[PDB]
């Protein structure tokens, strides 16, 4: 082991939260510099270079952390549970509620200007996907659907939860029909997506 | 009427490309200076102020340009064409996405951005177009048993499906990409699921 582990993890930690907190208001990863990251998390400029080769990797470890937390909630949950629907759809507005700068760096930085970035992104988000996929096969309430229409069923799925993502940053209109409210929507869309499932052949 | 117009008109194009210019590689909006859009723009950081009152005005009239061009050709394409609609539409978002990605982008992007009437004015814009398609939708009469509010939510989970797809658009595909998850196969067969699910959802509780 390489001596002060814990002490070089909670520098990293405090580096990465600085990042977030920067993005908090909704600037993009690509407009932060190296300074203002290693000053809010207390550390030397030349400090930097022990945790991160560039800011890019930093962006990278943002990444990288949701797939040890969201990633698996959202896998567990399909174990236990009509209300399958619900309980994810409240894991996801729970998780960007308790994590929202994050949520939206993640939608973000798929249209931001580093290539790592937007590939990473799309591999976090073609995992989650994978294990839905996978789960549906597993739970086998649609056997008429093969591999390769579970994919396209499970990416239609995914995409339909998290691109209402910019309907959960500022409060909705006074006069906003109650199934148009962002949860109900997601809600209302989900069972449709899975009565959608009973009917369709699948792929050509 | 005022006085030169036309050139006026020249010099809020030249500062919104300018804007547009130096977003094409993944910058956000609110990270550019009124300084540099003027100087790329050719003009004095003053003459900004004849166009636009701050930059949150420059990025209101980069939204408006969609309004008047893309969202037409969409309603316009729905009176013309069995399966045959969808494949056209799909083509009119990709083409457009072509032929004006960073504008595309800046859409997307800044509906996550720090200028809440640049949200504001995005969220209307989408909007606008799914009420077009779920009008469109009910004059078709193609789904009789669903009522308005039904229509509402089938026609945002429709707008968003395509329009969520923008990720897939920027970079080139994987190599070993299977030819049903390419973004245009991709769009056409969760849109012709969307459809089928159409005439067996009877709409909302
Ligand atoms: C800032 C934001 C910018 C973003 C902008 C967003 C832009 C949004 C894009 C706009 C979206 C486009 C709107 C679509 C509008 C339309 O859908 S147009 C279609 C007419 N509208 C309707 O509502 C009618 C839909 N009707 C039906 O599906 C059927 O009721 C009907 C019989 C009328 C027509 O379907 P049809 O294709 O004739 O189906 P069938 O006769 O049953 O069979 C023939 C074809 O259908 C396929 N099929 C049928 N059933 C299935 C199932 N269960 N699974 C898979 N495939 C099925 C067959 O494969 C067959 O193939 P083909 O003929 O080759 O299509
Ligand atoms: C970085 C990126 C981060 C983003 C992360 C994204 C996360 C993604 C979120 C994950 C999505 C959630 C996972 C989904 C997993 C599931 O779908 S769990 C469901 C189990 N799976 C299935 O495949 C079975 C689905 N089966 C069915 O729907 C039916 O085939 C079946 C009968 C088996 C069960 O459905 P059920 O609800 O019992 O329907 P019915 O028995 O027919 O009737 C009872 C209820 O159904 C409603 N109903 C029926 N028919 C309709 C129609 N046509 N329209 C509207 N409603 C209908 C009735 O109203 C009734 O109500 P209720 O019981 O209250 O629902």
């Amino acid at each position: 082991a390489s001596p002060r582990a814990e002490q070089k993890q909670q520098t990293r930690h405090a580096l990465m939260s600085a990042a977030r907190h920067l993005m908090e208001s909704g600037r993009g990863f690509g407009s932060l510099s190296l300074r203002e990251v290693t000053r809010a998390a207390g550390i030397v400029p030349a400090g930097f270079y022990r945790h991160f080769s560039d800011m890019d990797q930093l962006g990278l470890a943002l990444v990288a952390e949701v797939d040890e937390t969201f990633r698996a909630t959202l896998r567990a949950v399909r174990r236990n549970e009509g209300g399958l629907i619900d309980a994810s759809v409240r894991i996801f507005l729970d998780a960007v509620g308790a994590n929202r700068s994050q949520f939206l760096f993640l939608a973000r930085e798929q249209y931001g200007g580093s290539l790592p970035i937007r590939q990473a992104i799309a591999s976090l988000r073609q995992r989650i996907t994978d294990d839905l996929a996978a789960d549906l096969a597993l739970l086998n309430k649609m056997p008429h659907l093969d591999g390769a229409a579970l994919d396209v069923f499970a990416d239609l799925v995914v995409k339909t939860v998290f691109a209402t993502l910019p309907e959960l940053i500022d409060p909705p209109a006074a006069d906003l029909p109650p199934h148009l409210m962002p949860a109900a929507k997601i809600t209302h869309q989900l069972r449709f997506i899975m009565i959608g499932g009973k009917h369709w052949h699948g792929l050509p």
